[PDB]
């Protein structure tokens, strides 16, 4: 994980 490409699962989502 980079820092923003896996809270999207959570987060965008």
């Amino acid at each position: 994980v980079r820092r923003f490409a896996w809270w999207w699962p959570f987060l965008r989502r």
